[PDB]
């Protein structure tokens, strides 16, 4: 039993964030809990404020008609208790639940360790024998306690997009309003943990480019690469099958072409000292010591740049 | 009480995907959302427009009797809120509920980083004192948004099988529908990340046909042997145990023989250059740094054909 | 208020499997999606035909009396959708669920990687002031699609072991009958990715056989022992504590026994090539080169026969 | 409505296990889908036999009232369907539930691969304007049938403490009891899996006792104190953070230290066989051959005794 | 239907932990299973001791009006029971009710292995027409069983804030309570599994700092620098990603260092006695197996102070 209007009927929204846990990169979904609030009039039910009770009457969700409101990017239906009713004389509806879903929002691994995200949370509407068009009232959408936490991740700003957009989909309009979480990575943790030691391991990896023994530099250069396909794992790991390039994914592929040259090197300078002809050899072996650590920092400044400098 | 009929009862069905994720390759299931579309004539509950109420007229679920349609391929039941119930004067009935389940469909691996599927959606129906028929309103199952994700995936094409097909089971008919989902994989991510790693490490291993220390072979050609085994591992993982041979399964099996037979002659290029025959050694390994890369790059062009190129 | 009769209440069972999948070799555990039938004379509701209404009466479960028919083997309660109760005239209902729920049935894993199961599914039912008895009506239980699937095994015949056993338990007498699924698991994908690769690094193991050096000695039979590790360990990780031995845990563990002798051999032809008398070392190394394989080899047939052969 | 009563009500209890399964060491927790039985005079409906009806009568749930008994080491509430209410003519009312829940109770890791358990399961009650007080019916607490599964644990048996422990709790009583499971774990598969393993790997660390390169003994005894790093996670992974010191953990971390006098010796008979003192040198290594094999099997007996001796 | 009032409602709470388990440190949450008491006075329900019945009047929680409490800090709708409703003469409800919630409160890691935590519980309480307060009643507050478990954490205290916090929240009061459990780590485990084991192997690292050879001291310094990466993801593993340092996660990074400058030293101690300037090397060698133990148990020991002892 929908409210008899003369136009479109306008669902007042509103979302306060109380909770936000479990950003989940693989799958791609966060978890919130949150206060929905819903307000519109149906005249059809005011109410004499002198005549009878008093200045706002109390409702149980059976008795009026609500507005079926539904988030759009949520996995399972949106998992709600409803909070308060409470009808204004004119006939204006204050609706109020608690929440909990998990959404459904795709991110941007392109700068992945230092990158920043944008959430949305949907919420359309559909109509029936009237139109409905959902609005913020920012009042209410002041959504976000001193609160809210979401390890690993800085919080931004929430705030809604003002103007919904409405579709029409199979013969009756829809209308969809855009709630944005935009957070960003905090990355940090990244750095004693995977780039230092990356790092590290790749230093001591050409520190077989002072030494003359083929046993100690193969073991020396591939004992590293090996940490470093253990590194690449543990990455790619945490870490959905984007079908772009990560900044990382990158810095970590290069790497392994370091390890490559550095075998490639280290095989020459052989091939090349047991051919009498140590001249060369030593020529080569100390050109490295240079060319490695230059041509790296060289394509980090090249990668860096074409990633975050653009 | 279902709606008597002087024949079989079409019940006109439509998927509208809102959203797709969690393709699960180990499992082999994916899982939706969408809208579900069923519509029928029971005129047994058409309404005089003029002589009373509106255009159309709302039903709870509880009123009208709805067709129990099941889906055939899902884990639990279908979960599902209905969204609206609309009669027609004529007695045409208008349902639509929103639902999410985890569908099963098998995936062909054959080619595997790069393989195409179709994914299933079944929905039958069963009859009672009169039958019925489900059949796809195109309107209705342009399902798919401008919005479907299914992370790693490309998503090509949602259709329906517009013939059911009518069953027999136990004593009563049943009708099917097949929609149908066709994704390819996203390979690439595959490349910096298994490919390439993968053959820089075998590369590496048969660096060892350009050297003479056993001790730094067996090192070489070992080490190396380790970091495949790592990766066979990493792979055999997020892949199910399929009765036929995997695309990457192959070239991964392919692989073990060549650190295989590489072992194998350094092995040889030293019970025979400890035997005073170096004549015949340094014969060997030298054929070798030809015949491996040859044969590989041959047995691969040879493998790919016979997986892609028939 | 349960049916009054003259003696035993025969309810006529049948389950067709719709959907097999996820058994859990760890947990010992399958997910089954199928169709309970169930059938009884309720006479207490026979009802006239032409007198009134139509051939078949369709009821809801609250107004007849339905028999509590409970699965044995199962983790939670049985997840049920009612899909039809149909009254005869005689009195005889016909009813029909939909369920899911996950089984517990013991698997036998002595033959391992090649291995057949019989997986069970109970259904008991206990009585009140009439007993009951279950019984197969084979034509409802012709249960299993031609779509069956049940990834990795392969699906023999599923049948029903229509003698019930009858209990007494606690002061009334229960009726239990036996589902059967006889399922052999898909061998294979273990060869390529355990079976063969397990081999290969356990003969470049001995590839030490054909060498002096103690140095590129240890670090052959000694790398090998490690990747063996890794072997038996991805093995013992997909399956249970079995209180008995497995095939593969033989084969794996008397592996372990081929890198001890190889280690100890290794160890021996050098205290014995440092002492002067490499007139002995050369011997035995000789002799290991035949002896390890023969042994080898034969322990398979041996064991193999013990398991399979017997 | 409580029944009206001169005294202390007593409700008589029996559990009866159906199954057993998914004991986990880490959370500390098992599974349970057992019968409970309850049983208790309510004389104000006690029903004249010969005037009416029959020698018992049948109730649903909500009709009687039933004394709220509640599981007390559970995580959530105990899942229940229930299968008969039987009110006896003097007003002995005849309860029976099946129930599943997950049960918490404390594991002794102190013996851990040769360790026994005893699990509980508790249930209270708690009083209103009447006490009630539980005591076990033993004919229905035969819990246990000849099916109890529990993989990798031998089941000993399902007894209850006839004596209940009357707590107050919060200005009311509360009267508990002592289902008790007693277990054994299923020592074997940690044989040929960790122990056996273990120790091999353990013996070649110290083959590098009858051997004089450095170049030879790292790689050994270094090799082999990785793979022992490995067993180490590989058990410390299923296996909670215990605030004592478990058996294997004991001989794991023991093991640690032979692994680290062994590198110590290595490197002692070094920096004293380039000092050109061997005479010394082979003197040590000498010794070693014997003390570390000795020293060791003594500590174990020593250890083992401190276990399980006392 | 709200009970009338002079001024603020007082409900009166109190939690009675039951259960205590998994507290989940990736995560950051617990689960708990506890008592909830409130009481308020509705003397809208006074009731005549004499004039009839008894003395205290049990009710369904449908009949009278009961306050919303709600958790604050909480994942999904805390899962209760209600155990009682008994209202006193006076007007005097006492609601009592078992909840199961998971918890989401913040850990702090700085200290990681040795850290003590105050976890939190919330309950807010929304107003109407009148205002409610909440308040803690000590007597049923004294939550927390002799059992009380909380695997690998010694539980030290569970105690309330008295004093609520009242914020206005959407133009309507709410007043929210802490309860506070305090618990510490259980270190130890640590010590024989990742402390002293992680030590162990940085010792073996500078053994090569009394050995000469290259090929066996990079395999030394090298295979120890690969077990360390291996201690250090078992760690960063079961731990969040904290946008601060942890006190495992320093002493483990500077491990790091120890390791360079190790690989720094060999290599170096080798392009000075390749250059026949064994002079100056064995010099180094030297003061290395003093200057680094010292450095550390020194770098320890600030380290250390830095994060405890301030």
């Amino acid at each position: 039993p929908p409210p008899i209007a003369d136009e479109p009927l306008t669902v007042n929204t509103g979302i306060y964030l109380i909770e936000c846990y479990s950003l989940d990169d693989k799958a791609e979904t966060f978890k919130v809990n949150a206060f929905l609030s819903l307000s519109w009039k149906d005249r059809r039910l005011a109410f004499d404020p002198v005549r009878s009770g008093v200045r706002v009457k109390t409702y149980e969700p059976e008795a009026i008609w609500i507005p079926e409101i539904r988030f759009v990017n949520v996995e399972n239906a949106r998992d709600a208790d409803v909070v308060d009713i409470s009808v204004s004389p004119d006939g204006t509806v204050q609706y109020l639940e608690r929440f909990s879903a998990r959404v459904l929002s795709p991110l941007d691994f392109r700068r992945y360790p230092f990158d920043s995200q944008t959430l949305h949370i949907y919420l359309i509407v559909r109509s029936v024998d009237t139109r409905n068009i959902v609005l913020a009232v920012d009042l209410e959408k002041v959504g976000k306690n001193d609160d809210v936490f979401l390890t690993g991740w800085d919080i931004e700003s929430f705030t809604a997009v003002v103007k919904p957009a409405n579709f029409a989909l199979e013969d009756r309009l829809e209308s969809k309003l855009d709630y944005q979480l935009r957070i960003s990575r905090q990355y940090f943790s990244y750095i004693p943990n995977i780039i230092l030691p990356m790092l590290f391991i790749l230093f001591i990896s050409w520190t077989a480019f002072w030494s003359t023994s083929y046993e100690a530099n193969v073991t020396l250069v591939v004992s590293t690469l090996i940490a470093h396909i253990a590194f690449n794992i543990l990455v790619e790991t945490n870490l959905p099958k984007t079908p772009y390039m990560t900044y990382t994914g990158a810095i970590i592929f290069m790497i392994y072409l370091f390890y490559f040259v550095a075998v490639i090197e280290v095989t020459v300078q052989h091939y090349l000292k047991v051919e009498s002809q140590p001249a060369r050899a030593a020529s080569i072996t100390r050109a490295s010591r240079i060319a490695f650590p230059v041509v790296f920092l060289l394509a980090n400044i090249i990668l860096a740049f074409l990633f975050f400098g653009f």
